[PDB]
């Protein structure tokens, strides 16, 4: 289970992931059937020695799988991915620099 | 398991129409993708509609207004997010106990009707966030019975 | 719960987007409504899809052609639907034991795309309902594979 | 739980709804926000008295309600409603009499 | 798992003696053989011992008389099966929703005294299907009372 | 889980089960202990290759077994099975052809 | 609910043919009567038929054979009872843990043929009770196979 | 829940019943249909004060029901019931006293 | 998993500070180790607390006093103990049905307070097993009720 | 289940309670048995008119109860109470004070 | 269910002697108190024991060192603690779904023996924290192997 | 699952285990880190040939593992195991020999 985010600028669409414990060459990021961002790879377990005694085991590991569906109309060649602290990010540029329509409203009562 | 836009609550949408075909359907398929739930346990709410109007709830304790969003898109999607702040307290304390832990979150419902966005109001109060959409008159298009022939 | 539209199964629908929120959503609500998996029983489906077309499977044990039917609806909207006849079967018999048990039904899918409906092929064997759906030529657009920096 | 089809012919939507064990008079048919059908009442339960003995029980008893929405367009007024044979059917005209477009496919292979 | 004979529901069965024993019995035994529970929900029963007959009650919403059987087997086993025949509705119409889809069933009970048949009562009505066995007259015997001495 | 019926007839007790998706070559029909029919199969699960895609799965495959107890005094060499539609149909012939005893009663009320 | 003879285990019982209407409609009645599982936990046996005999273990850790009893009632029903004696141990020790718990129990399986009484070997070894059943002669009537046409 | 055990006597079923905290008040030993024995009655649950302060419960309490069913020929007349140290034993003599044929067999090996 | 000590009810233990945690940590575990619930069941066990004293109450039908035990260990640890002996009743009666299946066990208690054992008092009646621990006197500090701010 | 923070600082333990929509007549703040600090109160339900239609229903309402021990040397006297913006605050005051021995680690790796 | 006292995660604590009976125990009190499991969730923690010292793990994903902080408490108490900071991203961007919802937490763990402070090693990397406490060296005092005798 | 019993005489704390079936060859009884003691083994399955057919099963079979930690201050040089009749009994002497401080209390009431 790798937790994401998906929020949207102007000028893209940026995805976060939480992969703690993973290198980039565990970590996949592509684009399939033209406009489907697919983001996978492994939490490799650190299976180790029998001389070792787990007390506690909470942390998950094995196989990860996340789909989005990007726009028709989306840079899909222009997209970019940064892996840092933990934390992955895909920045999705969008075919016009455009913020979205969101009216706020005040709060108070 | 393709997320493709944002999670709208509609209460009208087809889901419900069979519960146990969707239940049957995805009891199957809970070990996958993600789910919000977590980050929407920061925002419990609650959706009411009084004839007058359509009265939200959001537990939202300790929060400050300038943390809290209450937006419209599309014309009839009300949206509420936020992220309770820091408490800038006491930097050394010792935590004994710790399960007040709120984060960020975004919700996201579909309104009946198109909102005039210059008549929702939002209050804030004792953790509590309201939000009240003023509906259109109508007179509840009176009942029809019809008489039970066989 | 109230019932707008017929239930067509959709493997882009958004209640898959979050599994978790969509179990916890209609737990709640099993107990309300009315459901079509009883009869849904009666022709268990598969749905492959093939690079070259959507492979459609049906288990209609025991049901002839002349009660079985195949149509599509709305451009792309696959139905299928039945009933297994009586057995004429001697009239006077004794019935130690029943579980089959078949009745009407009818399902129905969204293509992912308009079907050239005289393409469709569907047969029947062996008890098996077998609706081909050919699809349209593509590359498969490439597959983009992105450098992680970091 | 009310077993409810749901049919469609070129005049009408035919609703069709399994109430065994339910007199006229316990059940209710109506319109509600204008186009919402609402079939509803109660399978009233046979309580007795304690000189009985229950070998089996597997038939259900008390309220059901059932929803369905109607088009903007319906004949409003002239729904009408049968109960025959534990079997209650309402038949909701349609503004414009016509057969549903439906393509069908031949079966053999 | 040997079918050998046709399920006949006793109530003084010795699967009733104990329960617990039964069901940690069986459910390591559920995903085998095979079963009429689907079968049966066609015709959900009720059977009532009222001091002057036995009355069975039988849900079966929309079955014509000539698609009904009760019979008698064995001296003392009740039989109730059946079959709702085809709506012989509009060949055309368009199913947007089949949520009653009933079948084939038969079922049994045994009686605890051999029954009279010739006073054995059966109507439908309003869908359900009643069966009254008129029994013997008794006193019953009445009830002795033992002081608990100690 | 093969669904299966067992009616009798003056003849012979007959068995149906529904078998969809089974060729001949996968059924076996067979009298063990010498007074038990034992029908089993298996119902091929098609694997197939990982270009393919499944949007839905509800069939069932793999082993299924089938056991009746017949009578201690029937046409054991007699029985007959035949497989068409999906449907087997096991005929196994009663030492002395005789309709079983059951009164009919009438319906009406 | 009314118990009305011993609890006799037989491979062979009708409840056996149907598992889940035997579950479904047990399971409303667990929280009813009475069981002797907990006493059955002092013997935990299996039943296995090789084709020369019919053997029976039990696991009875610690107890001595005139504890134990193994008796033949009306011809087929073989049957296990006893009760481990209290441990003849220091009268004033301190018990920090006990989970050994035994107590008395009986248990009885129904044969699949009248057996030979004096046939019957019973040894206990190492805490396990093995009860031999020797069966009839017979050439397992050859297995007849029919070949499927259609 | 009541515990029950059910032996029998050259003379008689007897009857044992587990009833901690029942006064023979509470217990009711009576013979339906002429022959069911029937054994009844509440475990009273003392819920007085609020003062008091519970830190664990693991009794149980309410209404208690146990039914065995009799031969068609026994002494239903001279049934005896009696309640000692929380056991309930009942006495159901045989219409002729008579040990059970039970063939014991030699443990040893 | 390792024994270490004897297992004592506390009703302040830390165990119970977070029951989610608690349970979340040990269901992981229940296939493991070991367990006294088994022997447990022959003793049920409550724990009232008046302001006067602590009572016991422990279900041991059929118990003579000679068969259990009470103990005071390590100045507030109430210890209760037996097994309930053999019936020595007709050797050679048949058992048709056994459910009351009673073994040894041992139970543990921590005492607020150290308890003056020349006080504490118990009796066997009815089956039932009362231990009566007098506190001390106390004037129940008063409560102190503080004026909510803000 | 009303969620709480327990911190210390050098001259009290206080405490934290999530309380959204409770007003201060329906909270309670105590000392039982000398040290327990107890909070408990009711988050009443809104229950209103039929007129009304629910369309979501996640928050919760009804009593709660949480209880802390204090030391047996804390100024039971002394403690605050404070309910603001839905979150209460409770000062225990410690009998002298000084802030807890916490040794800190250095992070890098 | 007061609490009294900090969760300290102890391994060798009694809770763990009997899980069935711990089990069993807190069930029935599940529906109370508060829980930290939700605040837990933002630092799922590993515990291994190498004969050369205690490694712990901690998945803190995009949180820096300043949120961080990892003490030593009253000798033999290792204590995590933390709350990632909000991210001072683009105030105004549209938020389209949200799983990734941290808050504050803190956690503690009982060390088997009093830890050297200055020898304990603590490194973030890739979202995992690292807190290695080294042992002190012993020959793990050799096996002693018991010969069963009878 | 080996159930174990542990009982403390005034020379030693003595415990036993319940393994019916089970060879001294397939059991270990050890001392681990000095004072834990380790009693572990295999139940081993008779899984036999498919001539065989098994009617009921209700006995276990595979790995089992206890550990009981002892003394600081045990005569772990002098802990004997002996097995017989399916117990297995083990014997760790005390350093000093001395009965537990127990205080006995009447019962009768």
């Amino acid at each position: 289970n790798a937790r994401m985010d998906w929020k949207e600028t102007p000028e893209a669409h940026v995805f976060k992931a939480d992969l703690p414990g993973v290198k980039k060459e565990e970590v996949k990021v592509e684009v399939e059937d033209g406009n489907v961002l697919v983001v996978s790879g492994e939490r490799t377990k650190e299976k180790e020695d029998k001389n070792d005694k787990w007390h506690r085991v909470e942390r998950s590991s094995g196989k990860f799988v996340r789909r989005f569906r990007l726009l028709e109309d989306a840079k899909v060649e222009e997209v970019k991915a940064g892996l840092e602290n933990g934390v992955l990010t895909v920045t999705v540029p969008k075919a016009e620099v455009k913020k979205p329509e969101v009216k706020a409203i005040q709060i108070s009562g």
